[PDB]
């Protein structure tokens, strides 16, 4: 409703404020208004995320959208909020719902740049494997071409995918991760084969605690762009960095980010991203949570 739109935008401004980032109202309000029906507390998931290093001047936001509301990408294009890219990514969200059971969607953007991404969630008890995903016509060929590698490291079931319309990239969020997969030996071998930044002791300890792992792929080459390990927790001190600046800044955000569910501790999702040239950190502070997050905390925190 109107009040919800205002409440969520005010929260977004508060979160961005902690990072010294200013929101572009003209790029955000129309989007929130368009999806105002999803902003009611309960059943909704909203996350405001910060990052380290060269990615620190931006605040990302992600808002869940029920499938009943319809393809959110189709919505933003038809309403004139975003231009079709003319590339296969334009058809991926639709093709995913066509070929696989999608249980929920999500829209995502940057507070200074606006809408730029969608997510497709799959049922936890009926998740697709790399084979099913590689069959989708508009999926990057890189998914099928890295199938042998994924299998070798136990990256099988995918809980959700995300599509970045501006960068023309796809993330595969692997779940039901085996202990073996997250053991140091496995992680090091994987990063080695992908030619990504080698994590140290602190980084590997963080990887072992992960509940989700996601590589980023593209349509131009079969090479994986980067790999991210995610950790969910109520502990505000987990950023896997030795930098005093990061330690202080992430803890500050973790203990001051806005949240509507007072009476419970803030739900936090940390990320450790490994690219060919470096490693960086992310922290998503949930403004809205559901029982999915409560269950994850009991299982992983
Ligand atoms: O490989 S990179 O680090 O250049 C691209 C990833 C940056 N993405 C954010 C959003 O998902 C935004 O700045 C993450 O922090």
């Amino acid at each position: 409703e109107a009040a919800d739109v205002e409440r969520v935008y005010a929260a977004m401004e508060e979160a961005a404020g902690l990072l010294g980032v200013a929101c572009a109202r003209d790029k955000i309000y129309p989007l929130l208004s368009t999806f105002q029906d999803t902003l009611v507390e309960g059943g909704s998931v909203v996350v405001f995320s910060m990052a380290s290093g060269r990615h620190s001047t931006e605040l990302d936001f992600s808002i869940s959208v029920p499938t009943s509301h319809g393809d959110p990408y189709a919505t933003v294009v038809e309403k004139g909020l975003f231009p079709a890219t003319g590339h296969p990514v334009d058809d991926l969200l639709a093709d995913t719902q066509k070929h696989l059971p999608v249980s929920m969607f999500a829209i995502d953007g940057e507070v200074t740049g606006g809408f730029k991404k969608t997510y497709a969630f799959f049922p936890t008890d009926n998740m697709p494997g790399v084979a099913e995903l590689s069959a989708i016509p508009s999926m990057p060929p890189a998914v099928a071409e890295n199938a042998e590698l994924f299998a070798r490291y136990g990256l099988d079931k995918v809980q959700m995918t995300s599509m970045d319309y501006k960068k023309r990239q796809v993330n595969l969020y692997f779940s039901e991760l085996s202990a073996q997969t997250l053991e140091a030996e496995s992680v090091l071998a994987l990063v080695r084969e992908l030619g990504l930044h080698v994590p140290n002791e602190l980084g590997l300890k963080f990887c072992k605690r992960s509940f989700s792992v996601y590589p980023t792929l593209n349509w131009e080459t079969g090479k994986i762009d980067r790999l991210c390990f995610a950790v969910i927790s109520n502990d505000p001190t987990l950023v896997p960095s030795s930098d005093e600046g990061d330690i202080e800044k992430f803890h500050n955000y973790a203990t001051k980010a806005p949240y509507a569910y007072v009476g419970e501790k803030r739900t936090l999702v940390y990320g450790l991203t490994l690219s060919p040239k470096e490693e960086y950190y992310k922290l998503g502070a949930y403004y809205h949570i559901t029982d999915v997050q409560r269950g994850l905390l009991k299982a992983f925190d």
